[PDB]
């Protein structure tokens, strides 16, 4: 079964094998007196590794890159963010002292820049106008619209049918909007409609956090932006 919160202190990381060379990853955080979980994930690229997303700060990705080593044991050569917020690039300056190559949009490196957090050292063409995607080793990746943020990116593995839908798509607790001061609340359901056209063969949901899922996590994100835009 899929580790939550009570099953992972601050500081330690589980990984979680969703299909033949494809984990996601799962940490916590506290914020606010509450503590969060928060997912990415791992693909197998031969015999490499490729990353998507830090694992929310600089110890909590530290543990991250150990327990790869400890129970995969295959270097991680690359990695993307999937949008500029500290759950996604808190941690890149590890990754980049580890021999990491650190990859994200020119749209997330400069919203990253303005808001004075960690900046993925390489820039990722392709993706700048909704419904772009390219391919990137083993996934493709894809830019559905503005979203969470405007410059939130989702993840395809091909070769196992897994959809990555970061922080712009909620898992099915989530009944409320979470932190929408960076999002277009008016453009997130045009978004989702283009993931859901663009990949409607996907059989595993993966969100930003909580419990993965199947399609039904993206109308029911729709319906709690939509229910949000109505307050
Ligand atoms: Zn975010
Ligand atoms: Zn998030
Ligand atoms: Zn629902």
């Amino acid at each position: 079964e899929y580790p939550t919160v009570s099953e992972i202190p601050v500081g330690e990381v589980r990984l979680y094998q969703i299909a033949d060379g494809v984990w996601s990853h799962i940490a916590t955080q506290s914020f606010d007196g509450a503590v969060y979980p928060s997912n990415g994930l791992i693909v197998r690229d031969g015999d490499e590794l490729l990353l998507i997303d830090t694992a929310w700060g600089a110890k909590n990705t530290a543990a991250l890159l150990a327990e790869i080593e400890k129970q995969i044991g295959l270097p991680v050569t690359r990695a993307v963010s999937t949008h500029f917020h500290d759950d996604r690039v808190g941690g890149v300056d590890v990754l980049r002292a580890a021999g990491v190559a650190t990859y994200a949009s020119p749209s997330t490196r400069r919203l990253a820049e303005v808001e004075g957090n960690e900046i993925p050292t390489h820039s990722l063409e392709g993706l700048s106008s909704s419904g772009d995607a390219v391919r990137f080793g083993p996934v493709e990746l894809f830019y559905p619209g503005a979203a969470h943020s405007t410059d939130n990116l989702v993840v395809y593995v091909p070769s196992a049918s897994v959809l990555y839908g970061g922080c712009a798509i909620y898992e099915l607790s989530r009944t409320s909007a979470g932190n929408v001061a960076d999002a277009d609340l008016a453009e997130w359901p045009t978004s989702i409609e283009r993931i859901q056209q663009h990949y409607p063969e996907a059989q595993f949901v993966i969100p930003g956090h909580g419990l993965p899922g199947g399609l039904d996590l993206l109308k029911h994100t729709t319906n709690v932006v939509k229910a949000h835009t109505n307050r």
